[PDB]
């Protein structure tokens, strides 16, 4: 159950290590520990500002021969201020340089939101997005070999469809918040109809992110299934996603939890308990408030997510 196949033909490891909110000092240790524990997928982003430290952990892993480059799946993201087409390949080169890699396995457009280059998310820096023109430039990065695959993040069904419709190179991945508390059934079917792979982020419901206020591991359905199967709630939440055909990016800096997050491969959730996830109530934890604004192109949360709310 360890790989899913993207529409490019390449294999994406089912479990990846999320690196959002891993302070520079400790992210290297975590990438190092996870890969020695058997991880083959690392999810990065340039806006996280820790890619230099991630790069050095990767090179140490290569230097000790723990793995080779081709053994690993490395993702990063194009941040909102580099959507202009000549800015795209330069932003990829910067993340490539910091990671000390020659190519990424996956390069995602982080958000369907644009601000002028070199500025922060603030209403005097908003630029109306042009996803098609940005995707054209993502495509040339793919053509040049710098990104094995390209895809997107935080794209609703409608937005993903609107991009597929115009694209030459179909996005390989839509990476979105997805967990037993936010099951993304609509987008999940749409991805299956389109050949687009869904990677689940915040698959534990991000318990450490205060502002999102997630208590997914504390759902009684998940706790019940956890002890009927003799597994932790985290394992069962992750297993649920993998069984729906989604890859998962659990974020951890604890070595013992890093390893248990990998132990999702050789046991199943029977259909009888799988059915009970429909009894979990549904709240989107990461609402995208920072780009919903009277001056944003998204004035409502419904406008950003296209009703997937
Ligand atoms: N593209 C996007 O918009 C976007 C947005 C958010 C996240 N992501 C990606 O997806 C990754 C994961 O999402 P996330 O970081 O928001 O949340 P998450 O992985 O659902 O949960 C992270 C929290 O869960 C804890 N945890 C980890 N393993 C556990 C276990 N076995 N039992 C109990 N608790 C556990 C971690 O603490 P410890 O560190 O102490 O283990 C951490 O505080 C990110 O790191 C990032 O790479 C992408
Ligand atoms: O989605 C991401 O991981 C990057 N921005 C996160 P935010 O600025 O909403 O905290």
């Amino acid at each position: 159950a360890r790989h899913f196949v993207l529409n490019t033909g390449a294999k994406i490891p089912s479990v990846g290590l999320g690196t959002w909110q891993s302070d520079p000092g400790v992210v290297g240790d975590a990438v190092y520990t996870a890969v020695k524990a058997g991880y083959r997928h690392i999810d990065c982003a340039k806006v996280y500002g820790n890619e230099k430290e991630i790069g050095l952990a990767l090179k140490k892993l290569f230097e000790e021969g723990v793995v080779k480059r081709e053994d690993l799946f490395i993702t990063s993201k194009l941040w909102n201020d580099r959507h202009a087409p000549e800015d795209v390949p330069e932003a990829l080169n910067e993340s490539l340089t910091d990671l000390q890699l020659d190519y990424l396995d996956l390069y995602l457009i982080h958000w369907p939101f644009r601000v002028k280059k070199g500025t922060n998310t603030s209403p005097e820096n908003f630029i109306t997005p042009d996803i098609p023109a940005t995707w054209g430039a993502m495509e040339k990065c793919y053509d040049a070999g710098k990104a094995r695959a390209i895809g997107v993040s935080n794209f609703s069904s409608k937005k993903l469809g609107d991009l597929l419709a115009v694209a030459r190179v179909h996005p390989a991945v839509d990476q979105v918040e997805c967990h037993p508390g936010w099951q993304q059934t609509k987008l999940h079917n749409f991805c299956q109809s389109t050949g687009v792979h869904l990677t689940a982020y915040s698959p534990l419901g991000s318990p450490g992110t205060t502002w999102m206020n997630g208590n997914v591991l504390k759902e009684p359905v998940i706790i019940s299934i956890a002890e009927k199967l003799g597994k932790t709630p985290a394992q069962v939440a992750l297993r649920w996603n993998i069984q729906m055909g989604h890859s998962v990016l659990p974020k951890s800096t604890n070595e013992e939890r890093i390893k248990q997050n990998l132990d999702v491969y050789d046991w199943s959730i029977p259909d009888d308990l799988l059915a009970k996830f429909s009894e979990i109530k549904q709240a989107r934890l990461l609402r995208g408030n920072f780009i919903v604004n009277p001056q944003s192109v998204y004035k409502t949360h419904e406008e950003l997510w296209d009703g997937e709310l």
